[PDB]
Parts: C-alpha cells; structure tokens; sequence
C-alpha cells in the first residue's frame, strides 16, 4: 500500500536534541497523491530541555531546538538525521516479514517546489514558500507558545531534508518541552 | 476517500445551552493512516449568539465547550454537545442508515491519544492530544477565539473530540460564528 | 490523473497584481473525496509590493494583496481572475503546457458550506464559514507576520470563487511581499 511513512503513533525515544534518545518525536506522513500530510510533536524525556529552565539557562541556544531528517536520492532516512532509524517505515498493514524501506522519493518534498537555495538572494526565487511558520504550544497550554518552522529542502548535504525548528521568545521555568500536534502539507516529489 | 459528517449545512444540532441552539458543522474525512477535520461553530439562539461581555462578563461567558464522546463501536454518545440529527457517512455508490465496525476508522487512536493516569508520567506527552490555534469570530481579523481540539481525554467515554473555544477579548454584540479551521489527527485504524 | 489540479509547483509569473505578471502564486488544489487540500504562497516580483517600503508607501492599499480566483459553472478560471489560466491544470504524466481542463466542479468551493450571502444578515446563516483566517510570514520570519484571508464563494459575478486577502499591520521597510506556504481545506462542491 505504501500510503503512511510514520514513526508510528507512540514511538519509544527515537531523537537526540542533545543525547541519544532524549526525545520522542511523534511524526506522520500520509500521501495524498501530490500533497504530503504531515502531524509532528515533540517530547524532550531526559536533558535540561525535558525541563526548560530559562532563569537558569538563560542563552539562545537554550531557547531553540532543531530537528533535522536527512533524506538520500532513494528517500532513504540519512545516518545523521537527529531522528534515529528505530521508529521510520511505511506502516505494515499484513504481518509478513518486515524490512526497512528502501524507496519512499514519492514522500520527499518537491525538488521544484523547494529548491536548494544560492546565497546570492534574487527577487524572482521565493526565499519563503519551503518554510511553514506558526505556534505550538508547550504542554498544550495557551500561555506557552513557541515558534515552529518547518523548511524543506534546506539542507545543502543532503538529496531532500524536512526541518523542524522550535524555537520560545518566553522565559519558561521548569516546563517540559511537549509541543502540541502540528499539521501541515508539502508538495511531494512524484 | 470515506467521509463521516454533518453534511455541509445541518440545521441546528447542537446544545450549548439550549436544544438546537448552534449549528456544528463537522467533516472527518479518512485519508490512510489520519482523518481530516474541518469544523465551524454557530451559535443561533441564547446569550451566544449575540455574546455581550459588558452585560456578561463571567468567565462561564467568555468560553465555549463542544464534545462529542463515542462508545467502543466509534457511535456518538447521547451526551455528546452534538446532537445525531446530521450524522452519517457521505452517500457513496451504495446507501446504509447506520455506522458501527466502520465507525472505528474515524475515531481518535488510543495509542496516538492515550488517557492518562493519577500524577503524569514525565516520559507520556501532555500536549501531543490537543491542537492550539485561533479562530475569528464571524471571520473578522480583530475577534480572534482560542481553540484547543482535544482528543480522547473524556474519562467516561471510549473516544471523544472536544472543541474548547476561549476568548479574552470583551466582545460587544457578536455572534459566536467561527471561521472555518482545519486540522488532522491519527485514525485509531 | 484528476486529482490534482495546480499552478504547477515552480510556475513562471502568472498573477497581476497591479502590473501583468508582476508575480508568482503557487497554488496546489488536491481532492480528498468531500474535501480539497490546498497550499498556498505568493512572491511578488516586480513593483511596489517587489520591496515594500510602507515609509515610502503608507497608505492602506500599500498594505494589503487580494488575488481572486473566479470560476464559471464549469470550475473554468474566468477572466478578471488576477491569475492567468496558461499553467493552471489538472496534474498528470505529461509536465507540459497542455489543452485548458473542460470540467473542474469537484475542485469548487461547496455553494451548500458556502452559499452566497442575501442583503438582510440573518442569524441562521454563518457569515465566518465561508472564511479562513490566519497569518502567514513574509520571508519565513516570524517578526513579519502578515493576516491571510481565504473565502469561498463570495464574488458576486461568479459561480465559484477562492479569493485569498494578504494583509499587514507592520511599517515594512524594504521587505519583498514572499509568503510562506500556507495549507488549508475546503467542502468540494461535488
């Protein structure tokens, strides 16, 4: 069938923010011919981001977090990517023998919707439009937002990427990071 | 592909204070492993319905709960906000005038949305159940409304999907009448 | 295939705003049964909205962007539409400029979900519905938000209509209008 690529719902600590499974990222994507349907969250289960602390971690870089997925010209999930391989295949729907996937490019963002970018801007190549911008929501609490960006194809070092950029403007105490589900769509590859 | 609905305009069917007094407009389409949502909330009769928050000002008046809690077989409880007036499969080739095994396809995974118990588990997400946005009211830029969809967090129920809508604005003579809002969530299968 | 119709994903310029082809809109309508899934960006490429400068350029229609899609009982893209209909058609094998689509009424906005609106408002009838709203990101940068407006079935002259309204609170100063992507969903007509 071949129509989820998922982490499946309840992965066990499969990302490293900063140590080996630390985090749990929770990741679906559903194909609907053109489009990919995406929901991502979040959980940070060990390190000082599983208790955000920004009295006492008052830096930039305690205020952010990056999820990377690196992808191949086969679709294949790159050693490197911050998600591990443990939670990352088509989701099974008869028990015969399982295998990681090998070919999954009709799930990668567009290479012509989302170009590699040049760092000489110019006014005719959109800088914006392989970038979705909203709020999550920490604890799934109003009073605790926090940016998410998703880029695609962004990463110079690999075939297609798909970027999760968290980043608070609060200063949070003692709040674990725990983003509130995040839907969004690309335009797939083929 | 299989879409479970109100239809795109229900009469009312829906109680927020009184019988019939709003009209939900709900659509749960299945696309593989996720459903896709689309809801709109209009409030027709009641103080909602002309929300007033200088003569009503209580918190009670300023927030909005709409739930729909489902049994083990996904068939919409009796004391669920949403009345089953307007809810039932979209008519494919063949008809059918009930839902039950298929049912279960649209509601919320319990594996996705598992409920919790007594102090949280720091290794168990609090957050990955609920959606947080803004609606506008009558899709005016300036009446912003918090919602937070919520799945499976109905102790007494199998499954639910439970529309809180919030405000903090004092809105003087507008009707509760969100813009429409889309959202997605895991298929229990 | 007819389950996708679109801009293509990398359209040359197809939009006027306030001069022909003085802009780029992507545009991705996808059907899912009873719903279309679309995504939505903007790069304006030539003109005032090109580097809006809102120091130079202060008055309310140097902050706002309305692109109008108005479709016959056909779902054809009519003309007054700010969109050029060369490159708008149905996905396929074939990735070349093709013969216009004769029928697109699965891809239309719902006259049920959104029926044109009478003079006298009634309190029955929803005047949200028929909207959504939210914000976008010129440049992918959350300190340059920007409202989105999409309605359905509004413009008067027409039998359908997707008219998607950019507008903007902020004094921008030398910021290209180049939306981030934007996804949503609608009630298809049939």
């Amino acid at each position: 069938d071949k129509l989820t690529l998922w982490t499946t719902p309840d992965p066990s600590p499969n990302c490293k923010i900063i140590e080996d499974k630390d985090s749990k990222l929770t990741l679906i994507l559903t194909k609907c011919g053109s489009q990919i349907l995406g929901s991502v969250s979040l959980l940070v289960v060990k390190g000082k981001f599983s208790n955000i602390n920004n009295t006492t971690n008052p830096n930039e870089a305690d205020k952010q977090i990056t999820v990377k997925l690196l992808f191949d010209a086969n679709g294949v999930l790159k050693q490197g990517s911050t998600m591990d391989s443990s939670y990352w295949n088509y989701r099974s729907d008869n028990s015969n023998l399982s295998q990681p996937y090998k070919k999954a490019v009709g799930f990668m963002p567009s290479k012509t919707a989302y170009p590699k970018q040049t760092k000489p801007t110019n006014k005719e190549i959109s800088q914006a439009k392989n970038k979705i911008v909203s709020n999550v929501y920490l604890g799934g609490k109003i009073d605790q937002p926090c940016v998410i960006i998703i880029s695609f194809n962004e990463e110079a070092d690999s075939d297609y990427s798909i970027v999760f950029y968290f980043k608070w403007y609060k200063t949070y105490e003692n709040v674990q990071f725990d983003s509130s589900s995040f839907n969004f769509s690309y335009i797939a590859q083929e």
